[PDB]
């Protein structure tokens, strides 16, 4: 369920050239809207600092910096990452600083700890460790996460998913690197995680239908989180050889040809009900997935199917969550990512609309249960910490990346 979306379409037209339109209803949302993108991403900011505060008093300051949790999804992580985020935009030290302390906080905590993704584990702590040390100029500091991450190690028995399996763990890994701009992690040690990656998924699928294919707790997934969609996309990111492309070109291929008569796209093999729109499952995660093929290879079968997951998004896309698994901070990458593939504001301005609906209407939606806060309400993948991130990426909406997806 989602919060219909009345909001008034991107006008590219030059007016005013008024006279601005009397009887046209002016209320503060619609202010926000026509703002000109200076002012609305500053005010954005302002907003923004209030929430990353909130979320650093309840999660650090509150608890008396006791970590429990931990991950980035819901724990202690993703509030480092919020902090590491902010000091990217404002290039406040003390962001940087609280940041590594949150890291090693999580790092104590882990230890014992089987998960091993950026999103969900033990790779998401170490990744962003050694990033936060390269950036504060602390070189001991990174050796040491960067010694904990090459400890990291695959069981066998691993899924192949973002949230739990190999895909996510080889994202942490493109992730280092793409930071450090070295080779921190090991290329042939990646290369194998995307041999078994290819050699399971030829396994299971078929070159007639879906070349690739996965199971997660049984189930055949095509979603960004546990899904088809999740995975490719690792594998975009990586240097892949001629027939790996052909696979992974063909098992988009075949989730575009096999969406729903709406243009949604289905959980789970033979699924009968159209009705997630997220990022973990639906069109915002495959849409995510099409922009960086459509990048990638330059097809018009790809372009043109990320934006059409981009239209079920904007009508259904509006969630009466809050957060940025499956809400609305979430959904509004789906528009920035089409805006830094098109370079066409209708985009940015659609991506403008979300996040103006949210600082409107959410702390009043959420306090009267119309809009769902997540159970972490202030963890980066459920609740408010995601709003913040994706409000500070509005800063400077072509740099912007869905934490955990895009590189
Ligand atoms: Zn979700």
């Amino acid at each position: 369920r989602f919060f219909r979306n009345e909001m008034p379409e991107f006008v590219p037209e030059d007016l005013s050239g008024e006279e601005e339109t009397v009887t046209e209803c002016k209320d503060s949302l619609t202010k926000l809207l026509s703002l000109p993108y200076k002012s609305f991403s500053e005010k954005l900011h302002r907003y923004a600092l209030s929430i990353k505060d909130k979320v650093v008093w309840e999660t650090w300051e509150r608890s008396g910096k006791r970590v429990r949790d931990y991950n980035l999804y819901t724990g202690v992580l993703g509030t480092a990452y919020l902090l590491f985020k902010s000091y990217q935009v404002t290039r406040n030290e003390d962001d940087l600083k609280l940041c590594l302390e949150n890291v090693e906080a999580c790092d104590v905590a882990s230890r014992d700890s089987e998960r091993v993704t950026f999103i969900c584990g033990y790779a998401g702590v170490c990744a962003l460790g050694a990033v936060a040390a390269k950036c504060l100029g602390d070189d001991q500091l990174y050796d040491r996460y960067l010694a904990r991450f090459r400890g990291i190690r695959l069981p066998s028995d691993l899924p192949y998913e973002l949230l739990y399996g190999r895909a996510g763990y080889l994202w942490a890994c493109l992730f280092l690197n793409k930071h450090i701009g070295q080779e921190s992690i090991s290329s042939e040690r990646m290369r194998s995680v995307v041999e078994e990656i290819f050699r399971a998924g030829r396994q299971l699928g078929n070159k007639g239908t879906c070349p690739l294919m996965y199971e997660w707790h049984g189930k055949r997934y095509w979603g960004a989180a546990h899904g088809l969609a999740g995975i490719m996309n690792v594998l975009m990111h990586t240097e892949l050889e001629p027939d790996e492309i052909k696979d992974v070109k063909g098992t988009l291929s075949y989730m575009i040809q096999n969406r729903f008569p709406s243009g949604n796209y289905l959980s789970s093999e033979g699924s009968k009900s159209d009705r997630l729109v997220h990022w973990c499952h639906g069109a915002p995660g495959v849409a995510l997935t099409l922009v960086k093929a459509a990048q990638v290879y330059n097809t018009k079968e790809f372009v043109e199917a990320a934006m059409e997951a981009g239209e079920v998004v904007w009508s259904r896309g509006l969630l009466k969550r809050v957060g940025i698994c499956h809400g609305i901070s979430g959904n509004t990458y789906v528009f920035l990512s089409l805006y830094r593939l098109t370079r066409n504001p209708k985009y940015l301005y659609r991506a403008k609309a979300f996040a103006s609906f949210l600082l409107d209407k959410s702390e009043k939606l959420i306090s009267e249960g119309q809009m769902h806060g997540g159970d972490r309400p202030f963890s980066l993948f459920e609740g408010i910490g995601g709003m913040a991130y994706m409000l500070l990426d509005m800063n400077d909406p072509t740099q912007a990346l869905f934490p955990g997806y895009e590189l």
